[PDB]
């Protein structure tokens, strides 16, 4: 070197440049000379950095501490930076078809693509100098328990501490990563917040963010994702959608293994015999809810392995392995209670940051449906922290938490060879025409089944089609994600999962829920569980197997009007095969498979001989 070189040895505040693989180095080196952060902070994962980095935190007025509980943090955020923005994320490839399939009437709801070109200007736009006055941390960590051959690592760069702390919950982080990874391949996640200082704009909130040139980018062919300007969530901690859904999805296909938007919980019925199924609702459904439900049926068990992502891999006996690639749980707090949920309440007393909830004047956490009385003359400071009266919280506000802290945790939550599925459940919420469960009548069909998926939106009210809950999350084009999940079928030795559909949300005509649901739910896990033993509990319908009378375990409930809440209605089905036919036509259209087609006519046809 005829000076300095790239050599930023010099602003190393913990770690070591010569410690990294080489490949890490030249990542992490390369975006300090890009971004310009005045110092570069190796993370180790200990718990010591971890109480040091909430500390100084609190100091800069970032988050504050709850005193209710033990080693619990709030951060509250500029309100123009609460969420995912779908229509500021992207994919890069060299073909648009190869993201998204090209519509054939109207726009694309499958995946947004920007060019090369387009992302270089954006890029330029927005990085250069974007860290001065920070530090870049540098996170090197495990999606997957560590050395899980089903694992993937992946070192984020960040100027965010409230990054750093969130992904040590959510992801396997520190040294041991490092030390795993050696000069192995890894997933280049580049994250900033895009306040350099000093700063040009006011910062609000004490949360730095720049709504404007917001942009969440993805090149799964270079294995990099780029993030600029959100510290929220799924745009910042970049383990958890960016990494294990969409440029997964795409390391799936490439590799014959699926990245999914799945629940995974283990069932024990009464006599001790296990079962691992995974299920894909929709974001604003009850996922969470499910993988942590607290049966009402004696002698069942449910255990949590996860509540959001799954990666599954048919394993050399054709079983199919499924690991949680995260390390905790990100959930949506608003409607969280004793009631929907006992043991996430558990869970989140101890060692969870939340963001843009409501505080009590007791140091506690509020929010929409917590669904229990304050104390006395206990008050109630917004998410907005202003004094609040019965949102006080965001809708999108959050737990971020350990999964170890589960009490429903599963012992194999962490199995480095994965769990078992037996069966894959789709939903959605439908308030009318769809029965409570059903069962499909091949794979060819179950494909079929989440491709059809649709879910009433939260508040008029609207139902948008939600294939496989990924729509917001494919990593690649979805008719090429359909065939994937077709060729299943034709991998020697694999033994395909039975897929069900479920339905909690089915009214009667006066609006009243015709299912009580909660952990009466188990009631349709047991039904489930004796289909995958081979039990003659089933009836045939033009959409699938339903439970025969009697199948369905009431015992507990009353009188369950069992006849409406499975109740098949030809006039409604001719209806639903026409949207579903619309939608794949236009949404898929010359990437539809064949087989996908096919179970589409073969339902119309079913539902023409009623
Ligand atoms: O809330 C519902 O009723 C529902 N049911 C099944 C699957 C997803 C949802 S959002
Ligand atoms: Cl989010
Ligand atoms: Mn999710
Ligand atoms: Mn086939
Ligand atoms: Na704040």
């Amino acid at each position: 070197q005829l000076h300095n070189g790239l050599d930023f040895s010099a602003k190393v505040i913990q770690g070591s440049l010569d410690s990294l693989p080489q490949e890490v180095r030249k990542f992490v080196e390369g975006n300090a000379q890009l971004c310009q952060p005045e110092y570069i902070h190796i993370c180790d994962g200990s718990e010591e950095e971890y109480g040091r980095l909430l500390a100084h935190m609190q100091e800069e007025g970032v988050i504050r501490k709850l005193k209710k509980y033990d080693n619990c943090w709030l951060a509250l955020t500029d309100p123009r930076d609460v969420a995912r923005i779908e229509s500021k994320t992207v994919i890069i490839t060299q073909e648009q078809r190869d993201t998204v399939p090209i519509p054939k009437s109207g726009q694309s709801q499958l995946g947004r693509w920007m060019s090369e070109e387009d992302f270089e200007k954006a890029f330029n736009a927005r990085f250069p100098g974007c860290m001065k006055g920070r530090t870049m941390y540098v996170i090197p960590f495990s999606m997957g328990p560590l050395g899980s051959p089903l694992a993937k690592i992946g070192i984020e760069l960040t100027d965010s501490p409230y990054v750093v702390a969130s992904m040590r919950i959510m992801t396997r982080m520190g040294t041991s990563v490092l030390e795993a990874l050696g000069d192995g391949e890894f997933i280049k996640c580049l994250h900033s917040v895009g306040c350099p200082l000093p700063l040009k704009k006011p910062l609000v909130n004490n949360w730095a963010c720049n709504p404007e040139l917001t942009l969440i980018a993805h090149l799964p062919d270079r294995r990099e994702i780029i993030s600029f300007g959100s510290g929220y969530g799924g745009n910042s901690l970049l383990g958890k959608k960016c990494f294990a859904l969409r440029i997964a999805s795409r390391l799936a296909k490439e590799e014959g293994w699926l990245a999914e938007h799945m629940l995974i919980l283990g069932i024990t019925n009464p006599e001790g015999k296990k079962k691992y199924l995974a299920a894909a609702f929709p974001s604003a459904c009850g996922k969470t809810n499910l993988a942590m439900m607290n049966p009402t049926l004696p002698g069942w068990k449910v255990e949590c392995v996860g509540d959001d992502i799954a990666w599954m891999k048919f394993d050399a006996q054709g079983n199919l392995r499924a690991i949680n690639p995260e390390n905790g749980f990100f959930g949506v707090a608003p409607g969280t209670s004793v009631k929907t949920n006992p043991n996430a309440i558990k869970t989140i007393q101890k060692n969870t940051i939340f963001t843009n909830v409501a505080e009590t004047s007791d140091g506690g956490v509020y929010w929409e449906g917590i669904d229990e009385p304050l104390a006395p003359g206990v008050t109630i400071t917004s998410w907005k922290n202003k004094e609040w009266r019965p949102p006080c919280a965001h809708p999108n506000s959050r737990f971020c938490t350990p999964a170890s802290q589960c009490p429903i945790i599963d012992p194999a939550w962490e199995s480095p060879e994965g769990v078992p599925i037996e069966g894959i459940i789709f939903g959605g919420r439908r308030p009318a025409g769809v029965p409570l469960v059903y069962e499909a009548l091949s794979w060819q069909h179950g494909v079929f089944v989440g491709a059809a998926m649709r879910s009433e939106a939260t508040a008029g009210k609207v139902i948008m089609h939600d294939p496989f809950a990924m729509r917001p999350f494919f990593g690649y084009n979805f008719g090429k994600y359909l065939a994937h999940w077709l060729s299943m079928a034709h991998r020697p030795a694999a033994k395909l999962p039975k897929i069900f559909h479920v339905n909690w949300f089915r009214k009667d005509k006066n609006g009243k829920f015709l299912w009580p649901g909660f952990g009466e739910n188990s009631r349709v896990l047991e039904w489930m569980f004796g289909r995958i033993e081979g039990e003659d509990s089933a009836k045939l319908t033009p959409i699938g197997y339903v439970p025969k009378e009697d199948a369905l375990n009431l015992k507990g409930l009353g009188d369950v009007n069992v006849e409406e809440l499975f109740g098949i209605s030809k006039e409604f089905w001719e209806k639903e095969v026409e949207e579903i036919d619309k939608y794949l036509e236009d949404q898929v259209n010359a990437d539809l498979p064949y087989e996908i087609e096919r179970e589409l006519r073969a339902l119309k046809q079913r539902i023409s001989q009623m």
